[PDB]
């Protein structure tokens, strides 16, 4: 029910703004000053102008470096989000991982999709699932993803909490 | 704390799934079976072939109706989300509404930004915030935002409840 540092950096739908307060709407008192994610009035900072800062809600980050969406920001110059331009990735770009968790495609695209998650995926939330650890010839999970007692890459308490065999394990 | 049906509607940030029970990670147990928002295994379904059905984290409609990232679902024939031809609106396109709030620039296209929100902005989340109401020889809000008692347009209980004086009020 919370947005934003309240909510755990949970995002608003349709991109609703997230007040201060960690609640999501429209209007000056959510996308006016202290808005946190979505819709926001001052475009939030990213890229290279904001230290490797990613957009939230899947924004573009414009050549200037500020979030949004339309040509100015996906356009020419855009260094992430659903940019206007095939993100390259993955063996073909010395491992180089998707942002946002994207999956880098067989053929060295970041993208989202059976067709970029699937089958000869790369890195990102691939959904072939494939198995990590000691049952896995030691195979390490990408994108540091937690290598679940299980022999399971994933994020989240069972997968990096107790029996986390590798990966941004808390345990 | 809580995405999808419980944290309603909530996002996960970075495309995290959100798993049936409305909790945020990666891994089978999210973005498997019953996966909510987020990098869904199964993309969801969208546009005409899912009832004008809007995709969540402001991912690409691809022509065929599924929810993803990278040409094939930004790329020709997107019905929607962040498409990568620019998105027709506004009074150039009898009054068509930018989807999820984007705002709609005073050229008749939609995205985010200053020069999409900024002065001329048509409709979406404009950053103009013009005065809406009887103190506004009763102009109406777009987007069916409500008109606080205040005379601003906004989603929220401010503005949509108690002396909402029009839009998608619940007062
Ligand atoms: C697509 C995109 O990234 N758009 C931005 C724009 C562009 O970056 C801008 O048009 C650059 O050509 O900037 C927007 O914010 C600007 C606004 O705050 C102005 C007001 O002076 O300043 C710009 O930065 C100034 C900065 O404030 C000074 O400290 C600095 O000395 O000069 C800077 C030069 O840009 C901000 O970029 C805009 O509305 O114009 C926001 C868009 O999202
Ligand atoms: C970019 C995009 O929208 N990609 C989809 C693809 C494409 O739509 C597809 O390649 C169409 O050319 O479809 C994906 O899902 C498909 C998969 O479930 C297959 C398995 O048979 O079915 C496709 O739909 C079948 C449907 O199941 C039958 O009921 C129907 O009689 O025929 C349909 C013909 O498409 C699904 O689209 C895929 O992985 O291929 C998902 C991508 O997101």
């Amino acid at each position: 029910q919370r947005c934003g540092e309240q909510g755990s950096n949970m995002e608003c739908p349709n991109n609703l703004c997230c007040s201060q307060y960690g609640y999501c709407g429209m209007g000056g008192d959510y996308c006016g000053k202290g808005c946190q994610n979505g819709a926001c009035w001052t475009s939030k900072r990213c890229g290279s102008q904001a230290g490797g800062a990613t957009c939230p809600n899947n924004h573009c980050c414009s050549q200037y470096g500020h979030c949004g969406f339309g040509a100015e920001y996906c356009g020419a110059g855009c260094q992430g989000g659903p940019c206007r331009a095939d993100i390259k990735c993955g063996s073909q770009s010395g491992g180089k991982l998707c942002p946002n968790n994207l999956c880098c495609s067989q053929w060295g695209f970041c993208g989202l999709g059976s067709e970029f998650c699937g089958g000869g995926c790369q890195s990102g939330a691939c959904s072939t699932d494939k198995p990590c650890g000691k049952d896995a010839g030691g195979r390490v999970c990408t994108n540091n993803y937690c290598c679940s007692k299980w022999g399971s890459c994933g994020i989240g308490p069972g997968y990096c909490g107790a029996g986390c065999q590798s990966g941004g394990c808390d345990a």
